[PDB]
Formats: structure tokens, sequence, C-alpha cells
DNA sequence: TTTTTTTTTT
DNA sequence: TTTTTTT
């Protein structure tokens, strides 16, 4: 039987405590209301988990309380009590950069941004394969790495474009038809890829990677 | 004053759908009134997130599995969002390897049950005394100091407050105990860890707001 | 032009006032680290705020503390000192339905749930038109109310279908070749269409919805 | 042995689906890691609880899309497989006002609204009870409602007074040292409250209980 | 086309 | 990648 876990997501050191004590809570919401757990139990449960923690994130790991953890552990609530599985503790250590080291070039780049703002993002293709039914898979591309798919359906003397990237920025080619006919269409893709996505549309992530695998999958 | 778009903590890997999830939060309003469209905020929060591609991968070099926290104000002036990048911040956590910190977290793991059970030791020493004579410790965990307590004398008696905010927040009720004035300040460093074994667990901005409370009144 | 938006977003009447606090305090993070602000200004700002809130909420609303509102308000920052612009208040509440009146149902309900776990989503579909290349459309149905839309592009001897619904759960059809002549695709797709998506992918909802979109915007 | 809850928290009705899915991929995250789960099995599991739950809240709730829903529902992990327990099943409903009812009464206070914005929290009292020092301990009311504690200290002609209040708005008073005689506090008391928590520390409303239960504990 | 909405803070 | 987080 799986266990309950208890999750802190991302956060900055100096606060995990209230972050710990917080969920757990949340959690066992119902256990308090049914009876089970009384405010004393859960609170209690809680500051030895932090208690914990304290000696573990800042003893043994020396993070900073401007640093970010991540820290999880299941625990198991019967007859009135709750305990922790400390073979289940897992903790995550993000160390902080600097502001001198950042600042500066964030604001380096801050001058030169409203220009790469408007600008269009250029981009590159190779032939993946062709489907049995004739449609060919490209691999599109930001600065030498792979960043998306595109598929181009010939049809009756035209050809049909769909196609996404992940990155610089999530994008969707909505299907298009473009005025090609069989004979143009490796041409067609080299010379039209970058132009064809400058009126693509802006997603999520997730949007565009499915759509990435869903076209590089029919290969 | 200008709106700014905060993404809070965020693996670097999915800044992007922050942005926009958080820029399509804030101007909801915009787009019902017909003032902004849907294309709009998306073309503004893609072209944000293009922008800080090349500043985080390229320019911080920032692994995937980072940590990042962005912030920009933007104004919206005639049915368009224009980002004002003088006020861009970026914060950068960088990531700790698995190797480095798994076997010390399960070392620890075995340990936990034992230092769980331990009563947690605290040191104390005088601060001063307030206007109506109660008398004020600073409490310490390991020679740090953690939190305060104040012990207000009586006639043969005494009452017992105070708060530590380390290892673990915890919050002293008002205590009384039978004590002679002459030896509270033996009882304080002797009885101080006993105390705090019944005392409450606590959020961390309780104790911290008590422990100020009392050594305010010094 | 805009002014920056002190945003509550859902939360329980019986807890508004921290939230107000929480978004302010992170809101004016910076402006507090900058030293135009003190904590004790945040902090006095949404209190103020929130007593007059809580005359709004409970005498004129006359809103419980166990309903749902969500509560927004521009804000400027003026000389060290943090002024709200009520004209742009905006308050929204959600009365909650007794739990005497919802626990039967759910109740009722919940002992018939797994068997109509396991069901197949029985679909229907009608024919919106071609596409100018000759793909053939479908609006999809469940229970007579329009959940999605599929797309059909004939081939020699063989189909490409593709689709997604969003309703009663968001389902997306891969493409999918199928054997089928051109004249038997109008038969196929309604014939088919229910044992298509019990084959499906369980995606996101905007996933589903965006989907559709693509499909029924080639007719229209 | 207690099993993990899935729990959506306060979502606009129309995206509980995505609210559930998010959810339960969160959870189960590192089921999926460790090769216990695939997405697939999480996807088909998110998917078939989001079709039931569709019935019960469009068919049997009549739940409209701008309503608010809270759905939670437990769920057991067993031999590479996800079961939902039914019978644990809970769903509240927050019904929406129109705003058509509530922005002529929002407005007309916003037009009140700066006003009231500087104005003091008008306070009563009420004596519970002296503690076993002799401190004296105050029920503090608003609209004659119970909202706060307070205890007062009797010095030689002088008074500690300490206290706290929930609403209308959070507000913790320090230790605060004032000119009165021992038989004259609950006449000082009853004129002063209300003074005093202008000057009060606005708090979050946990830590304003907190002191409130601590001071009422201390009554016989 | 969604039709509701996609945050910060916690 | 993804959440919960005062009755």
């Amino acid at each position: 039987a799986m266990l309950p876990t208890l999750r802190t997501g991302l956060v900055i050191a100096a606060g995990y405590a209230d972050k710990v004590r917080r969920v757990l809570f949340a959690q066992l919401r119902d256990a308090i209301k049914s009876g089970e757990l009384s405010n004393k139990d859960v609170a209690m449960a809680a500051g030895n988990l932090n208690r914990v923690l304290f000696e573990l994130l800042v003893n043994k790991l020396k993070a900073d309380k401007l640093d970010v953890v991540r820290i999880q552990i299941d625990y198991e609530v019967r007859d009135s009590q709750i305990q922790f599985d400390f073979s289940t503790l897992r903790v995550e250590l993000w160390r902080r950069v600097p502001e001198e080291e950042i600042a500066p070039i964030v604001e380096d780049f801050a001058r030169a941004a409203p220009r790469l703002l408007e600008e269009e993002i250029r981009f590159t293709v190779e032939k993946v394969g062709e489907t049995d039914v004739g449609d060919v898979v490209y691999r599109i591309m930001y600065r030498g790495s792979d960043v998306g798919a595109l598929i181009v359906t010939p049809l009756n003397g035209e050809a049909l474009v769909r196609g996404a990237v992940v990155e610089p920025t999530p994008l969707l080619l909505k299907r298009t038809r473009v005025q090609v006919e069989a004979d143009r269409i490796d041409d067609f893709v080299r010379e039209s890829v970058s132009r064809l996505f400058s009126e693509a549309q802006n997603v999520e992530k997730r949007e565009a990677v499915r759509v990435v695998n869903e076209i590089l999958s029919l290969v």
C-alpha cells in the first residue's frame, strides 16, 4: 500500500519550516476533524520533522538561508499516531549565485533586449524521413541545436504544413496551406521555415512538446 | 508605479509556461474588457520568453534543472503590452548533484529516530531587566542565538514566557513556578531545556515576533 | 496607465485577510528592501483594507465565513505610502451550497461511479463540411451537446482520422490510418467514432480545446 | 494505514479536470520515475476520474462552470495499479452570485471606502474572570460577536495590558503599561480598548487566534 | 474556440 | 514540469 507524501515543493531554506507545517496540516485536515488526530499531534509531528531537517540542512549540507531546498518524506497515520518513514526522506538543494555575478550581466543584456524582442527567430531544418502516405518530416533547429519538428503533406498539387518548436519559445505552426507542387517540397521548407513560424501560435511548452513527439513518431 | 510580472521559484526548464501563466492571470481583466486579446498577451509572454532564453541559457549558462526567479515591470498602453527591461531582475540557484547529497541524506535518515527523541538542549544568558522588573534572558542553541525568555518575579513565585526559532519554532506558554526571586537566575540555567521540552510547536513567524517582543523590553 | 493590482484569487471568506496580506507583501517585497516602504507600512495598509473589506462582505454582501470570495483592487505607492483606488475594487462571491443538499447526491452517485468508470463513452458525430483540399470535418457530440471535433483525410482505399473531445473527459485521437474507400468515409466515421476514442489519449483540457479549433477553423 | 488523498482545493468548475490531472501527476511523480507507474497509467486514472466527476458536477449537482468546486478522494496504488475509493469522495460546491447584484453594492461602498479607511475600529469588552495570580481577562467583542481577548495585569497604580483580535482585521496588542487604579480597571478597559488597538500590530489571523486562546486558557 | 481560467504569496 | 497549503 502506497503512503501519503509530505512535499514542500521549491522553497527558500529560511521558510521550509512553516512550509512543512502548513502542508502537513492541510493533508491531515480530515484526520483532525474526524478525531483520529489532534492539532497538537500534527504540530508536534511537524516540529519533530523540522527539528531533524534543521540538522540536515544547516549542519550537514551547510545550506544558506537564501538557498533553495525541496524536501519530501512519506508518513503513516495508524491508530491516532503520525509516523515518518525516514527511508523515504529525500532532500534537494540549490545554491544561490551571488548578485554581484548576475546583476551586471542581466543589466548588460537588458540594453540589447528590446532589439531581440522584435527580431524574428530564424530556423534551420533537416529532413528526417517520409511516411507511407508521403508526408515529409523535418527536424527544426535553433543555433545548431534541435528544438522542434515539422511535417509537410503534399496534396492535389499543393502542400500542407504543420509543426512546433519548444525553444527559444514554445511555438505551434497551425495547419497551413502554401503554394507548392510536390516537386518543390524539400526546397520550400528550407526557404520558408523561419518565415512560417513568424506567424505561429505562442503556446505552452507541453503543447509544443506533444506535437513534436507526434510528428517524429510517424517516422 | 507599474505592474510587475513575478514567477516566484521555478525550475529553469519550466520558466516559460510560468511566465505565460502569470501574465495571463494578471491580465484577464484587460482581455474581457476588450483592451487586449489572448493573442496580444501570448505574443507578449512569448517574446519575453524568447528574450529570457538567451539570458538564461547562453549568458548565465543555467542548466534546466536549476532554479530561477524572474521579475519585470510592464505597462499596457493602447491595446499593447510593453516591458520595462530596466526593471528586469533574475535570480539563479545552481543545482547540487545527487551524488553529493544523497549519501549524506541516507546516513542521517538512520539517525533521525534517535535524534527525534532527544531533548533540545538550550543555554541562556542574562540580557537585562525591564522597567517593571522582569528579567530577560537570551536563549542559545549550540552557542548561537535562537530565542529569548522573560521571567516575572513574584512573592515566592515566578512567571515564565519565551520562544525559540531554531532548531524548531517553539512557544513557551505563560508558566507559573514556585521559586524564590534570589535563585531565579540559577533556575533558568538549570531548567530552560526542560521548560521547552513541553513547549508548543508553532510557526516560525510567531516565534520570531515573541522573541523580538521580549528583547524589545530591554 | 494601468496600476499594480492586488489579487486574492479564489479564497474561503474566513481567510481572505491573510491572503491580502501575503499578496501585498509579495508584490511590495522590493519596495521594502529598497527602503521606499517599511514592513510596518505594508502591514498597516493591508490591515486597513481588510477592515474595510470585512464591512463589505459581512454587512453589505452578507457573506458567510465559509463562502468563497475573489477580491481585486488597484493600488499605487506615493511618497512612502500605499494608496488604494477603490474605483477599481471588484468583488466576486460564491455562496456555499449546504452539505445536507450535496452529500446525499454524492453518496448515491459514488455507488454507481466505479461501474461507470469502465463504460465506453458513446459518441455521435455531425458533418460540418469539407476543407479546401478535401478533408471532411465532423462535430463530435456527447448526449446531444457539442464536445469536440474530428477531421478525416481521404486516401486511396485508406483514410487519416484525427480528433479531440473536451467532455466528458479530454481525449486526443492521434493520427490514425484506416482501411476505407472515400465513398465510405461518412459511413465509417459515424460507425467508429466511439470505438476510436476508446483508445484515445487522456490529455489536458486546453490541449483538446486547441485541437478542436484547429480542426473547426478549417471549415469556417 | 491511511491512504493518499487527491485534493484540488478551490477551483472554477470549468477547470476541475486539468486541476485533478495536475495534482494527481504531482503526487505520483515518484511512482512514475521509479517505474511503478507509467504516464499512461496516471493519465488514464485522472481521465477516468474526470469522466465520472463530469456526470456528478454537470448532471447530478447541476454545477455551472462559473461555480467553485472542491473535490477530494482517497486512492491506492497496489502492484502497478491505481485505485480510487469512491466512498471517500467529497465534493463541495459554491454557486456564483451574479455581478448585476454585487457590482452596485460594491460601487456605492467604494464611494464611502476612503472615509472608512481612516476610521478607528470601535470595540467592546466583557469580564470573563480572573487568573490565579490576579490578572483580569476580558472578552473583546465586535458587533456583539466575540472576536478576541484581553488580559490586564495590575501593578501599583499601573497595569500591563495585552490582547489580540481576529476581526474585522487581525490585530495584536503588544505589552503596554498604563496608569490605572486596580478598582478602576473594568472602567479603564471599557474606555480604552478601541484606543489601545488603534496602535496594535497588524498580524496574520493565526497569530491572533493563538494569543486569544492563550489568554482565555488562563481563565477559571 | 475556449468561455472558465492560466501568479506572486502559501 | 505538473498540488495541497485554516474550520
